[PDB]
RNA sequence: UAGACU
């Protein structure tokens, strides 16, 4: 047993044993993290197991630092520094991190792996996902799967360790100069959802001209402005879905739009990814962004409110064929290609194997992602076509309509060699060029200055 | 978009 506080001395020697998938499904702030996870981990050392601890994102990474602070346990990723004699048999990264570690060879052969928010639809973590119960069923690995959220999960509205008052309201996406008194009037503190950092900007901004102390997270803003969430003191929190998961904010009210934008394969004609909404989020990322609050037994009042309804059906989304894309080429020491984690296979109709990609061709897939900073379906359209990773030919030989156009205008690209190319790439990726900024990456790719 | 990494 345990008190509340420590993790428990006890651990069932069962989730140990290689061949087994242990599916942890606790609800939100039952101390998984700070709680559960230092007691693997202690009994993986004295078992004496190569363990892998893996976190969605720097925002959970960072959480599991603290409910781990002193064990030797190497942390591969920028979220967490510290001292470390490479001589660790426990490492933690995120997701991604392991996914083009896989893709790159040769990963350590882990005993035990621990993978923390194990619903994450992030096409990596779901190719992650495939590899470890892979190993599992090879008798090469234990693992063990945590989330509030399995998938199949459908509930918006778990159980917390405090009552939840549930509100549904009008949530505004843009700056307001009237109408929503109710934000600035509650006392409390609050965690406010947004789909983008330009939209978390405009609200920020809105809401500091109101005498209100902001910090916005996201990827950007990550490193310097969330220690200020938990040693200072402060009124919101705006964020991007870096928050999402495993986020330990003193806060009184979460309030979430429920909307986001969603890539999409088109296939209806020539194939292409467009970013198609905003929709609405899935219940699982609903009961996420819900389970910020209510996370504390000696504070019952606190409030989540949202607009409309969640949608299950992400069968559209992109991440699911991204997922083949990447797992179609990770293998296993022995040579096996892994397989889809069950509760995630045909969530598209992709054939065995459709996605293999041999030699050369593999390798400038994964440049593309890791140098190339490209989505998972635009690499895997130019790495197939049988181009190097520095032939940027593609950028500009694609059909009339593929012309990118910026502010109305047709898009220049001025080449390493002084020549002058409109850009009109051969396959189309929403990605690459929806945010100015996106746009801005991709024009030096185009250039040959990436 | 969002995340992850160098």
């Amino acid at each position: 047993g345990s008190a509340m506080g420590e993790p428990d001395y006890e651990v069932d020697e069962d989730i140990f044993r290689k061949k087994r998938l242990t599916i942890m499904d606790l609800h939100p702030g039952a101390g998984k993290t700070k709680r559960i996870l230092p007691s693997i981990v202690r009994e993986a050392l004295k078992r004496r197991l190569r363990t892998l601890i893996l976190a969605p994102t720097r925002v959970v990474a960072a959480e599991m630092e603290e409910a781990l602070r002193g064990l030797p346990i190497r942390y591969q990723t920028p979220a967490v520094k510290s001292d470390h004699t490479g001589r660790e048999i426990v490492d933690l990264m995120c997701h991604a991190t392991f996914t083009t570690r896989l893709l790159s060879t040769r990963v350590p052969n882990y005993n035990l792996i621990v993978m923390d928010e194990a619903h994450f639809t992030d096409p990596c973590s779901v190719a992650a996902r495939g590899y470890i119960s892979t190993r599992v069923e090879m008798g090469e690995a234990a693992a063990i799967f945590m989330t509030a959220t399995p998938p199949g999960s459908i509930d918006p509205f778990p159980q917390s360790n405090s009552p939840i008052e549930d509100i549904e309201r009008e949530i505004p996406e843009r700056s307001w100069n009237t109408g929503f008194d109710w934000i600035t009037d509650y006392q409390g503190k609050t965690v406010w959802f947004v789909p983008s950092i330009k939209a978390g900007n405009d609200i920020a901004n809105c809401l500091r001209k109101s005498g209100k102390r902001v910090i916005q997270l996201s990827r950007k803003t990550f490193d310097t402005e969330y220690p200020k969430t938990k040693l200072t003191d402060w009124d919101f929190v705006v964020t991007t879905d870096i928050s999402e998961m495993g986020a330990n904010f003193r806060a009184g009210r979460v309030i979430d739009p429920r909307r986001c934008l969603k890539p999409v394969i088109l296939t209806d004609g020539p194939e292409r990814v467009i970013l198609a909404g905003p929709i609405p989020v899935t219940p699982a990322s609903a009961a996420q962004r819900r389970g910020r609050i209510g996370r504390n037994p000696a504070q019952e009042d606190d409030q989540y409110v949202f607009s409309g309804d969640p949608l299950k059906n992400d069968e559209d989304h992109a991440h699911w064929t991204e997922a083949k894309m990447l797992l179609d080429n990770i293998y296993t020491p022995e040579g096996i290609i892994p397989t889809l984690f069950g509760p995630e296979r045909e969530k598209t109709q992709a054939i065995d194997g459709e996605f293999r990609l041999r030699g050369e061709q593999r390798k400038t897939f994964v440049e593309l992602m890791r140098r190339g900073d490209l989505p998972v379906w635009l690499s895997y359209k130019v790495a197939s076509a049988g181009i190097s990773y520095k032939d940027r030919e593609w950028c500009f030989t694609g059909e009339r309509n593929n012309q990118i156009l910026e502010e109305n205008m047709e898009v220049e690209i001025w080449t390493r060699e002084g020549e002058k190319k409109k850009l009109r790439p051969k396959w189309l990726d929403a990605r690459v060029y929806a945010d100015p900024m996106a746009l801005k990456d991709f024009k030096e790719f185009a250039s040959g200055r990436k």
